């Protein structure tokens, strides 16, 4: 029903296999308009028609678990996210005519081949032909399509085609394989914003998380060699050769978590914020440069999301790891001794525990990062810190004064901000790593009269102007819960090419967004679920549309 028609020349389909295909949409999520939201459009290669299904679940499992990850979870219902059922003649596994004609090349690299049939254009499959199909018909924005797919432009081949990854924020391939392997494409001055990665491999979602940080979130291989000169230093958001704790572009996150800057291997060049991230090892999460990073992109993309506060964290506060100097040495080992250092002295989180009554007479820190995301409003935001009870009471020294500490922190405004892949933009050249950023720290002297008692732990809050509390000492393990979005008719039916998808919240979340408008042709009457704390896992929020 739903779909978009193609028509794809011999620059584009030169065995005449995909002449003109007919795609049907299917919408996984859609929670605003597509004029608020970063729009991911999925395709797949190597489904055959009757394996659309299949490749349907396959994309709902790989972006469900993608959002599980900060920082897109602090975004995940800022996705609206389409799947683009192409079907291929042959599947993938068994070599035919596929419809993206991936190859899989000596690297290892998952590469769509234009050489393998003679399609010239074959890889501005998804700027020249599907993108700007998708944008006229489907998007709301409707934008109606500028040139002809299917021939050359006067001009520029590429810059009538620009437009398209601004309102498609990402293109994903998902090919139906077990075969592991993933690779990103980005080069929009030559119109590509795609990546390519495996239904079924051993760790797909990771692959495709990793690949989703390559594109989106406009991270570097972590794994990569090499010396970064000063051009490309100034161009990595979290790659670095500068070995001066002084001058390194993260240099207020050292110390911060697992901050501490290492050679991503003996002897190597190229540094990193963490020995312990996913754009390193798939196995990991993503380090708290790339948190940091890529939710600055994405804030870009949307128009609501004015603060980035990191998770805080609460250590002994021994002195140790606290000046530069404490962080030149960027050996490995200097990595894993700074982490082991930090458990020892670790107060928070699933840590919260190591307080006791040996702590009278000790410094405590609370430590955080935060970002403005405004280009105009410095903020003021307020840190307090006190010693709990198990039973909630705030603990006393000898002299009935509360062991409690407050300080208020400025947070200047993002300057730099037209500078960090703003909207348009076709490339990251240079950034003011800092504008914007201000590591917090409030030290607490806890005095040696203090009346602590067995089960004592740190509490703490981050407030902003208003009062409201944006973190405190539960944040960090709190519970989270699968919320699942469903669209019907008035009548209880289920809206056709709709697949709703699941996408997790902190137990407790009162969604707040605002419906689309429409979806495909339908009007929105009315949404049940919305405003309400989510607090069991598959809660169903229901978009009711007019049929
Ligand atoms: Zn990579
Ligand atoms: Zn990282």
């Amino acid at each position: 029903e739903q779909s978009i028609q193609l028509t794809l020349g011999p620059w584009y389909s030169n065995d005449g296999k995909y002449s003109n295909p007919t795609i049907p949409v299917y919408t996984i999520q859609k929670t605003r308009s597509d004029t608020e939201n970063m729009v991911v459009v999925v395709c797949g290669e190597g489904y055959t028609k009757s394996q659309q299904g299949k490749f349907i679940n396959d994309v709902k499992r790989l972006w469900q678990d993608a959002m599980k990850y900060e920082p897109y979870r602090s975004y995940a219902d800022r996705f609206n996210v389409y799947a683009l059922c192409t079907a291929s003649e042959s599947t993938f596994d068994n070599g035919g005519s596929t419809f993206f004609d991936v190859i899989v090349d000596k690297y290892n690299s998952p590469v769509i081949s234009n050489n393998l049939h003679g399609s010239q254009w074959k890889n501005h499959i998804f700027e020249r032909c599907i993108g700007p199909e998708f944008i006229e018909k489907i998007h709301d924005a409707h934008i109606k399509k500028k040139c002809d797919p299917n021939t050359i432009p006067s001009g520029s081949e590429y810059e009538p085609y620009y437009y398209v990854h601004d309102y498609i924020a990402q293109f994903a391939m998902v090919v139906n394989t077990k075969s592991d392997f993933g690779g990103a494409y980005n080069n929009r001055e030559y119109g590509f914003h795609y990546f390519i990665s495996p239904s079924d491999s051993y760790r797909a979602s990771k692959t495709f998380a990793h690949e989703f940080g390559h594109g989106l979130l406009g991270l570097g291989d972590e794994y990569s060699n090499g010396y970064l000169l000063d051009d490309k230093e100034l161009k990595s958001l979290n790659l670095s050769s500068v070995e001066d704790p002084e001058k390194i572009k993260w240099r207020q996150l050292l110390g911060f978590r697992n901050t501490y800057t290492c050679r991503n291997a003996y002897g190597s060049k190229m540094l990193v914020s963490s020995y312990e991230c996913i754009m390193r090892d798939t196995n990991y999460q993503f380090c708290e440069v790339c948190r940091l990073q890529g939710f600055k992109r994405m804030s870009q993309l949307v128009k609501d999301v004015d603060l980035y506060v990191a998770t805080p964290e609460v250590k002994e506060y021994t002195g140790a790891y606290s000046k530069p100097s404490d962080f030149t040495d960027l050996e490995t080992s200097s990595y894993y001794n700074y982490t082991y250092n930090r458990n020892d002295r670790l107060l928070s989180g699933n840590s919260k525990s190591r307080f006791n009554t040996n702590m009278n007479g000790k410094k405590i820190e609370l430590r955080t990062v935060i970002q403005n995301i405004s280009d105009k409003n410095a903020r003021q935001l307020k840190f307090k810190m006190w010693i709990k009870h198990s039973d909630g009471s705030v603990a006393t020294d000898s002299s009935g004064n509360p062991l409690q500490t407050v300080q208020t922190f400025d947070i200047p405004v993002w300057n730099d901000k037209a500078n960090f892949w703003p909207l348009g933009a076709l490339d990251h050249i240079k950034s003011d790593f800092n504008s914007g950023l201000k590591s917090c720290s409030l030290i607490y002297q806890i005095p040696s009269d203090a009346q602590l008692k067995s089960g004592d732990t740190v509490a703490f809050q981050v407030l902003d102007e208003n009062g409201n509390v944006l973190a405190d000492d539960n944040t960090e393990t709190q519970r989270y819960t699968t919320v699942s979005i469903q669209y019907k008719f008035e009548d209880g039916s289920e809206i056709p090419n709709t697949a709703g998808g699941t996408f997790t919240v902190p137990y407790g979340t009162k969604l707040d967004l605002t419906p689309a408008k429409t979806l495909y042709d339908y009007e929105f009457i009315k949404v049940d679920g919305l405003n309400k704390p989510i607090v069991s896992d598959g809660t169903v929020v229901t978009y009711y549309y007019k049929n």
